[PDB]
């Protein structure tokens, strides 16, 4: 019923990447420079294909530095992640939801059982709770 | 001694990125959200080795649009290539430069065999030419 840490996601596909900055309704927590990383699994979901319970989403939420018209990555903030098991995370729409806090195992964030984090991406039901897109 | 167009780089791994924002002085051509990639040859080179010969480095730059303080990445303008051949691009310090438009294999940007590219990776000598230091 956890979330296993996606041990190895930075070798992962890129999926996209977002800059939220100060003003954005989402800035606390989700402020800074984001990258979204997809397993093989994750990939078949994302082509148009079904997710395989496995499929691993990963935000990886950096600070960011301003250094004359530059936004420049600084030290990671946290990580999100999105594991697929249609059985086992049933009440959360078979996605499971964990943080941790500067991507250590050790600082996992998610208290509610991933209630709150649902909350959010049931809006994208039917994408399959996911709100990222594939691009070349 | 032509660059090949770096098929399948999107499947590689993810160096970093940076948001090169209006009035950066590099902001012709390099104004956008950039991500870097390396093929398993670059990662060598990244992680204290030397480069071999085939090391692939992509620095994708995306057009973006500030949407409410998110920065959104939109079309793609560009990627730039240095590939590793320390014979063949000897004229350059071993890697050959060029530019993508649009990303596409028929849209070259480079017409003076890298000369400008090589002047300014040249500051670079003592880490091979590359400025992207691997992050974790
Ligand atoms: C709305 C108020 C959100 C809440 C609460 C949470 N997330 Fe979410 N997340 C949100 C958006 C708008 C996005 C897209 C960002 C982009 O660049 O397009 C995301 C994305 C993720 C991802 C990547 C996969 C995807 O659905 O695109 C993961 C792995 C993810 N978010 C995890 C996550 C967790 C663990 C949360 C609770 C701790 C959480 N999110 C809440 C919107 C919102
Ligand atoms: C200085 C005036 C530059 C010129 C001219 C060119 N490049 Fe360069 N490039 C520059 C910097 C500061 C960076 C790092 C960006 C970052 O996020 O840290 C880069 C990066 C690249 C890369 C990625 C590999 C690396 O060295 O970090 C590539 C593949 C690359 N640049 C290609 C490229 C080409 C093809 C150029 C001539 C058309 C060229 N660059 C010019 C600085 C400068
Ligand atoms: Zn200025």
């Amino acid at each position: 019923t956890k979330v296993k840490y996606p041990d190895g996601f930075r070798s992962w596909y890129h999926v996209k990447s977002m800059v939220i900055q100060p003003g954005h309704p989402l800035e606390n927590p989700f402020g800074g420079i984001h990258h979204v990383y997809a397993n093989a699994e994750a990939i078949q979901g994302l082509r148009g294909g079904n997710y395989p319970d496995g499929a691993v989403l990963v935000v990886d939420l950096f600070d960011y530095q301003e250094d004359n018209h530059a936004l420049v990555e600084g030290k990671r903030k946290l990580i999100g992640v999105m594991e697929r098991d249609a059985k086992r995370f049933s009440a959360t729409g078979g996605w499971g939801y964990e943080g941790f806090g500067e991507g250590k195992p050790d600082k996992r964030l998610v208290t509610d059982g991933g209630q709150g984090c649902f909350g959010c991406h049931a809006a994208q039901k039917e994408s399959q709770y996911v709100f990222s897109r594939l691009r070349d």
